[PDB]
Order: C-alpha cells, then sequence, then structure tokens
DNA sequence: GCGCACCGAAAGGTGCGTATTGTCT
C-alpha cells in the first residue's frame, strides 16, 4: 500500500515526531536521494537538520527558500510517502522474527524512491514564459515504524520528500509535485513488485488476492483480521451508520477513520512483543 | 494549473489541484 499526503506548515511538528514513534527491535532512519547526496547527507537523519530542511533553511549561506508564497495559500514543507506492507508479512518479520523480510522492506522502498526521483520536476521563467523542467533529484528522510495506533505489528516507511530541488543552472527551488502525486497508484505497484521478488529469494510462496495485493501462503484471513483491529474499528463505524462500504464518500471515509481512532498511549516494548506471540498462536498461526 | 494572482525582487516564484485499492496518519 502506497499513500500521499502533501505537508505544511501545521504539520510540522508531526513531521518532526517521526522519531519517536513505530518500535525499536531496530538504521531506522536514512538519507536518500542524488539531492542528498549534492549537500552532503548520508546515513542517520539528523534531527537538528531535518528541522532547518522543513523550515526551507538549506543552510550553507544562502537564503531560506520558498519566499514567493503567497500570504494567502499555506506554506509547503514536504510531501510524505507512506509505504506500508501487507499484514502477514509484518507477522512473519516482527512476530516469528525474520530480519530478512525487514531487509526485504527496504529494498522495495528504495527502489520505489528511485522511480518517484526520476519524476521530480521545477519551474522556471524566462522573460515571461514559464517552462517546466524535469530534475531528477530529491532530498529524502526515510523513517521505518513496526506498531500501528492499536499496537498491532506494522511493518512500515515514511519516505518524507522535502520542498526542494535542485534545477540545471544551480539554482534550489521548490518541487513540483504534480508528475509524484498522479503516479501514487503506479509507485504502489512498484513497490509491490519488488517485495514480492524479495520474498520469493527466501522461499516464500504468495497468494495474490483480488486487487492484486499479496499475503503470505500459509497465513490465513482468520489469522490477519485477529492482528488488525483499526480495520475492526474501521468496519464497526460504518456499520453504526448503517453506510455500505462499497460506496461511501470521501468525506465519509475520511469521518470513519478519524473518528474511530483513539488516542496514542505508549508500551512496554519488549513485554509486546511476547503478546503478540501468545495471540499468534491463540490464533493457531504456523510460521514454518 | 487546465494558467491565475499575489509573493518578493531575479523582466523572477509560489500555491493551487493533484489523489480515490488496505495491512489503515
Ligand atoms: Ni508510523
Amino acid at each position: 500500500m502506497l499513500s500521499h499526503m502533501v505537508l505544511t506548515r501545521q504539520d510540522i511538528g508531526r513531521a518532526a515526531s517521526y522519531y519517536e514513534d513505530g518500535a525499536d527491535d531496530y538504521d531506522a532512519s536514512e538519507w536518500q536521494g542524488k539531492g542528498a547526496e549534492e549537500l552532503g547527507l548520508s546515513g542517520e537523519v539528523d534531527s537538528k537538520r531535518f528541522r532547518e530542511l522543513l523550515a526551507g533553511n538549506i543552510g550553507e549561506g544562502h537564503r531560506i527558500m520558498r519566499s514567493a508564497t503567497r500570504q494567502d495559500s499555506k506554506e509547503r514543507i514536504g510531501l510524505d510517502l507512506t509505504f506500508s506492507a501487507p499484514k502477514s508479512v509484518s507477522l512473519q518479520a516482527l512476530v516469528a522474527g525474520d530480519a530478512e523480510i525487514i531487509k526485504a522492506h527496504d529494498r522495495a522502498v528504495a527502489r520505489t524512491l528511485e522511480q518517484a526521483e526520476a519524476r521530480a520536476q521545477a519551474r522556471q521563467k524566462i522573460q515571461g514564459k514559464t517552462r517546466i523542467e524535469t530534475t531528477g533529484n530529491l532530498v529524502i528522510g526515510k523513517f521505518r515504524h513496526e506498531t500501528s495506533r492499536e499496537r498491532d505489528p506494522q511493518l512500515h516507511t515514511h519516505a518524507v520528500i522535502l520542498n526542494m530541488t535542485k534545477r540545471s543552472d544551480g539554482q534550489w527551488r521548490a518541487l513540483k509535485n504534480d508528475e509524484i502525486v498522479k503516479a501514487t497508484r503506479y509507485l504502489g505497484a512498484v513497490y509491490n513488485a519488488e517485495l514480492a521478488h524479495e520474498l520469493q529469494k527466501l522461499g516464500y510462496q504468495l497468494r495474490y488476492g483480488k486487487d492484486g495485493n499479496f499475503d503470505l501462503a500459509h497465513i490465513d484471513r482468520q489469522q490477519i483480521e485477529g492482528f488488525s483491529k483499526r480495520t475492526e474499528q474501521i468496519a464497526e463505524w460504518y456499520a453504526a451508520r448503517g453506510l455500505d462500504p462499497n460506496s461511501v464518500s470521501l468525506e465519509q471515509k475520511q469521518a470513519a477513520k478519524v473518528l474511530s481512532r483513539a488516542k496514542k498511549t505508549s508500551v512496554d516494548r519488549e513485554a509486546l512483543r511476547a503478546e503478540w506471540q501468545a495471540t499468534a498462536k491463540e490464533l493457531g498461526i504456523d510460521f514454518s
């Protein structure tokens, strides 16, 4: 699954909290992109530099970016592309404990982002005429997480693409995100294909469903739903309001997701894993 | 965006809208 969300000023607090969330059996933060190579960024994401970049401060001595933003409009700080694995894949990786599956997810994400980068663009005006240039470079902060809001195993990565890109003439500008945003479904299929390929190299058999999504063949739907509490909460909201999931409006969909949410409280990380294992036995899951 | 108005200073730049599957911010 792949979803996008344009980030604005009001989201600056959430964007930097991508450090606190998830889970810790684990390089869970990493830089990516030619634009990042350009600025001298590699390895772990330094939280201090990340905040400055979100604010439009490339550092080194040039001016704060994006001053051309209209005061009656919102300032954009980035674009979050969130990659999520199928439930069974999260289970095998975080409950049974297969570290090679974590790597399979990371590779799939990295390869998809390379194709999103090929779609990076910027604008440039010369004597009144505006032109769109395919830029090819991005600055990305990647944060891997391990739990859902209800604390079920949920392997995912928040790829935060910063609102900046370097043109042919050497000038840094805001990202024209059209091609990346409109290619979300296509990029989601790239992630699915690469993940599948990496899992098959490890020896797993896959079961394709109907949307073109897949789950490991040895884990069934009943067992999957037993580790999908949020999905259960969303389904109850629709039922209570008497709505048909096949035809709900966007407003109703967002309402079901947002309003059925409970508050995020912390957990004892070592104890949670043991709970998962006992729950898995209860559901009759054989990880063999 | 389906070329605009309004940002700051460059006969220059930006938001805006874009999206829509499930494991579910
Ligand atoms: Ni997360």
